[PDB]
């Protein structure tokens, strides 16, 4: 039994790791390369007329800051099911109530994405198209208002997460802990998913101590991000209300809500 | 590959589950009385009607209530479709403009398959399972809405005798989604692969669910001609309604997947 605990939690690291691989093909590690030095540079409205000759994209059915914005949307609504898919490989996730797994899905699912989108970020700007194109900061901060302020917030954020330097297996663990929040609004069961999250903690905790002993506290800090997430997805929910009532497909206008 | 289709298999039953709360099983135990709750208000001529309007809890004229009852269930079930087609490994990553033509096609396709789950022979399922209408009391509507749901009731006594459940329905739901002969795709290759794997997960699970039953992939995709043919007609029905009737207020919803259809 000595050791028994370290190894059932390394293995349960592993198991997320290998499934998070499966559910998301472009790592941060993949990322990262690309980031560091080839992708097609938007830099401003003229190389974003030609990027779109260079790259193939499937949200065109209008104005410049409108079409990125919609981009925007569909790569998120390409994330959600790529997080539900991963969601199935949490060890007990698949078992709870199929309430419970919709509305701890419909609350995480943004947390997530904005910490997955920091791994495609680096301080000027943001891989697209699965790394097909980078979007520079400077032109998403360009775009007329309220649009020019939707992406910043974001950079802030991920420019602050990247300085903890995790790496995929880490991001694994960590986006699982998300998921299993227990404290979503109008959850049946609580306990369970509370039993699971402990476990996956204890996961995280120990997969951050033997991957960078340097960092001191680093679970501690790592957890108090998700108050800057939270922030993050309440400060997006509102703009999400301007953009609805300001600016302006039945089945479409479905697809997404 | 076994293993990856039954994993398929499980995932789309599950958000089946997710996304439409009236299952066939459930459907199906309340047209037997099977576990607990009072049977359903049965509507067989005007004054059953008349009340059922009372208790089950805006046109004046009956065929033409019925008919607009009918196309509010529509919307329901489309935005329960829309989410339904969403979880379907591959749709989201479609071309939108492609996603859209799926959906516009194949809604009414998915309609009257999950129609049929609330159908037997003498009548089907309203509001919920709280009411139950007779399909001879549909068949007394004047003209043109006699004509309306009888196709339907033949379409549901066939289809139903291949005794599909849920777990089988949600895949066949979704191989209908995903058809690459819709008209105004621009991405084809991409929906046929994804039906593809859908086709083989369906096999399988056919197989697996109903080893006794011959042929009955075979039979389940030939019902696919009688949805269609279901669907045009349908529109066909449309045309004459639009000839017969005064203002005809349709949800707008139904009016952009109607537009240029058929
Ligand atoms: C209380 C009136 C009433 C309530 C619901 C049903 C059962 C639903 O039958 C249906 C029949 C047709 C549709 C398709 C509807 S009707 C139309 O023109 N377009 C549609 O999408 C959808 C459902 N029967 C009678």
């Amino acid at each position: 039994a000595m050791g028994s605990e370290s190894a059932d939690l390394r293995a349960l690291a592993k198991h997320l790791y290998d499934s998070y691989i499966k559910s998301f093909p472009l790592t941060k590690a993949k990322a990262r390369a690309i980031l560091t030095g080839s992708p097609f540079v938007i830099y401003d409205m003229n190389s974003l007329m030609m990027g779109e000759d260079k790259i193939k994209f499937k949200h065109i059915t209008k104005e410049v800051a409108i079409r990125i914005f919609q981009g925007c949307q569909f790569r998120s609504v390409e994330a959600v099911q790529e997080i539900t898919e991963y969601a199935k490989s949490i060890p007990g996730f698949v078992n709870l109530d199929l309430n419970d797994q919709v509305t701890l899905l419909k609350y995480g699912v943004h947390e997530i994405i904005y910490t997955m989108l920091a791994s495609l970020m680096n301080k000027d700007g943001v891989l697209i198209s699965e790394g097909q194109g980078f979007m520079t900061r400077e032109f998403l901060k360009s775009l007329r208002k309220p649009f020019g302020d939707f992406m910043e917030p974001k950079f802030e954020f991920a420019v602050k997460f990247n300085a903890l330097e995790l790496d995929d297996s880490d991001l694994a663990i960590f986006i699982a802990v998300i998921i299993l929040s227990g404290d979503r609004p109008g959850l049946l069961n609580v306990k369970p998913i509370e039993d699971i999250q402990d476990n996956l903690l204890q996961a995280l905790e120990l997969q951050l101590k033997l991957n960078h002993p340097e960092s001191s506290q680093l679970f501690a800090k790592l957890l108090q991000k998700m108050t800057d997430l939270r922030q993050i997805v309440t400060e997006h929910v509102q703009l999400l209300q301007v953009i609805k009532k300001t600016e302006t497909h039945p089945l479409l206008q479905e697809i997404y809500k």
